[PDB]
């Protein structure tokens, strides 16, 4: 059956201090946004919520359609195969996450896991200090290089209080245990738009994604 | 008015192409047309100095480049066409970092008179390996692109994009190119008040060793299309 | 109390696919001349051993001297507020490794768990079909953007069966919870000199580390 | 057939699209690999750090630098005539990029640099343009040869700035030899080269001092 529901268990470090975050969502039956509601199991956070919004995000694949017919990620969910999503984010500061996603399915319900490690995030900096604004929309790449992986790039800026923006370049890996099936290798590059809305406390965040999947726009 | 702006932008141009791959001198010249209502050009080019050691498909992010007088945003002239329009001027200086780590530096520089462009498009070239894709002609098309433009003050756009070729081989080889443009007036208000700004492009490459015929369509975007 | 005892538990995926390995050996403080034995919980690993090589020498950081005395390391072992090591590596192929360290330290004994996950390796490249040969000699790069944190840079080559090299460009975060001693800080940048020897089966490996800090050769 | 005494070095190009230009002249002592550089700005004041330059006046003169057990093969190519070029990159951690070509011509114990160096993608605000680098990290080359007739070079290169953090790059490199690298030379890899590097300065003239020593080992 189709995925109705999910949990999310994102969890790990910034700058050497744990944080820790569960909540869940309720799959959108009719293709605008997918949404989820996350409270910290640890405290207040004590870094940008902002930092984690590529992740939330992207925690949304198994419900990423493609142009033409099932993405990928739907198709290794239905037939049980699954894949596993592996990403570093270098930041303009000097500053570096590392990030991994696995999930298990049963039933109509997804339980995701999404380990994320920051480290060199400057004291000063907009992350630490709470200085993001909102994360700027952003275009996703997806190539091919094996019949089961996928290697996705993005280049993502966030607006921040002073009015510069704060860049990061993103680089992940989409393992799958099966192949892919012939005709998703025959579009390349495939992209994805991508416009993410957070609202947060310092211990809660809801959060939404519209993610829409294109080869084209003229 | 707004028709009568676009109307009087420029309609053709010639391109001179040079500088060097690995310390080894190219130039090409070579003229073309484009349409700058509609996103599209066409470029043909030939060497004046014998065949090209390197892949031709390694100019084509600067061939592509050059035509921003083409390119026309979602509400209006882009902020190229306007300042082309009221005669301030841009230029264009990029950096492409490639996956085997060779660097490109390139410049563009151009003069405009009556309904014409005359572009000057300074491209060099490093640390290319010999065996590589580049210096051996194994690159075979270049992928469809998407260019991410931001404005961090009035008078610069920073872009940026992941441009990747196919290869005989059948494995893409991949660069990153960081370009920025700076203008000698500010940008109107408009223009700034939507950022991020991309624009999609596909590029048509037709070339043997001493000339070569180029073609690219352009479209700006702030989003994409609702629905199908 | 001087460390003399060590385990390791070094864990994660490559491809997509898990491994699990537990050693344990000894070494010197005054030194840094170090050995581990390890062995797969699991079956056989499914790449090159070479490939953990990075991570099995970075482990023996709590035996590492500096010139004029105890390293950061040391001294935040002995003091008990310790630290963690957070690293990204990305290989010429276009593969890409990241890797999170922490321990605790009982008696004079460190647990050491180094979780490793690598992906985007060609399936027919030397990490997946066993054609690295060993690893060449190297010099960590440290800096201290601030007082909790060294950012390590260091390239990485290895030779392969087919007379050729396979380069790699590894950066890192070490990142500790108290802040280091200023005398520390002013000597910047700290090298190491580092030699890595393996030898291997299936069935085990064993591993030594000789590795050296300098400011200077002359 | 000689080995180096004296050098002069014309270094060109442009940072963030304006040319810049400068002559030199200086000295060395090939067997201890020091070197000593002044030049003068001949197309008026640097606009740009001087600091950003600095990697292109000490990898500059390889002719200086001897290896532990006899002749670089730079000492080795000068010597027998044939000669190499050296090509360049190096991306910052803020995105600038500069592209690098090297060539030398001999007469006896005296060389003549001639070195293009373009520079892109400064942010006007950052600090090379502003100059406030402070200082070169003394820093370690690594080479490999994957030829007989290439040396491919990498170096992380760190600054201080005045904003007390440090900036910094990414060097390769690559060294194309006319004739084969003798076999003693192949044999001892990767070989590094430990580099110290000082700059004091005026708006005519500027000093600057490389101390370069090759090294396998330092155990």
């Amino acid at each position: 059956s189709l995925p109705k529901t999910h949990e999310l268990h994102i969890f790990g470090s910034f700058n050497g201090v744990k944080f820790d975050m569960v909540g869940e969502g309720t799959g959108n039956p009719n293709e605008g946004s997918e949404e989820l509601k996350l409270k910290s199991t640890n405290g207040p956070l004590k870094f940008s919520p902002y930092i984690l919004v590529p992740h939330l995000g992207x925690a949304f694949y198994q419900y990423l359609p493609f142009p033409d017919g099932m993405s990928p990620f739907q198709a290794a969910m239905h037939d049980g195969s699954g894949y596993q999503v592996h990403r570093t984010i270098q930041y303009e500061d000097g500053a570096s996450v590392t990030a991994h996603y696995r999930y298990t399915y049963e039933g109509s319900h997804i339980k995701g896991e999404f380990q994320v490690i920051g480290t060199g995030f400057p004291p000063d900096g907009p992350v630490m200090t709470n200085k993001l604004t909102a994360m700027d929309w952003h275009v996703t790449k997806m190539l091919y290089p094996n019949d089961k992986t996928i290697l996705s790039t993005a280049d993502i800026s966030y607006t921040t209080t002073a009015g510069k923006r704060y860049q990061s370049k993103m680089r992940e890996n989409n393992t799958f245990a099966k192949p892919m099936a012939a005709d998703i290798l025959q579009k390349q590059p495939m992209f994805v738009f991508r416009k993410s809305e957070l609202q947060h406390s310092k211990t809660e965040l809801t959060f939404k994604e519209w993610q829409k999947a294109f080869t084209d726009v003229m």
